[PDB]
């Protein structure tokens, strides 16, 4: 595997319903939904330490990890968590996240690096699932 790479969004679905069960107002949902359309992820991978830099256009947050060792980043909607990340098969990673205080959807996301190069990440709440989309630069 390697997820290294500076990725651009080319599809995104399911976003907007992600942000309504995370309880996000409708006006914000649809601003989001925009600011999603130019957003692009930095990877550094070497071996299973992952630096991913997510940007859009007027802000941008920094995740670092090692498979197999929790980590604290945020959630979608901005609630601080713990996170877990387990490979799940070659190209094809999955986090489990935890709420660091309070309670609320139970929210997960996967990396994958398909055989045709594209990155598909998905972010779970609950019983909503987004797919996103990526294609190198
Ligand atoms: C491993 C890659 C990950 C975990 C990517 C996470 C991306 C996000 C949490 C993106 C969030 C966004 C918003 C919360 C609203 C603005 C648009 C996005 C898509 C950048």
């Amino acid at each position: 595997p390697n997820f290294s790479g500076n990725w651009k969004i080319i599809r995104s679905e399911n976003f907007e319903e992600l942000l309504k069960v995370l309880g996000v107002n409708v006006m914000l949902r649809k601003i989001a939904v925009a600011a999603a359309s130019k957003y692009a992820v930095e990877i550094k991978q070497e071996g299973d330490t992952f630096y991913i830099k997510v940007s859009t256009t007027v802000y941008t947050t920094e995740i670092n990890f090692k498979v197999g060792e929790e980590f604290e980043e945020q959630t979608v909607d901005g609630r601080p968590c713990k996170s877990l990340v387990k490979w799940e098969s070659e190209n094809k990673m999955v986090c489990e996240q935890k709420l660091l205080k309070g309670e609320g959807p139970k929210t997960s996301w996967t990396k994958e690096l398909t055989n045709d190069g594209e990155l598909i990440l998905t972010m779970t709440a609950d019983d909503v699932v987004c797919t996103q989309v990526f294609v190198r630069e």
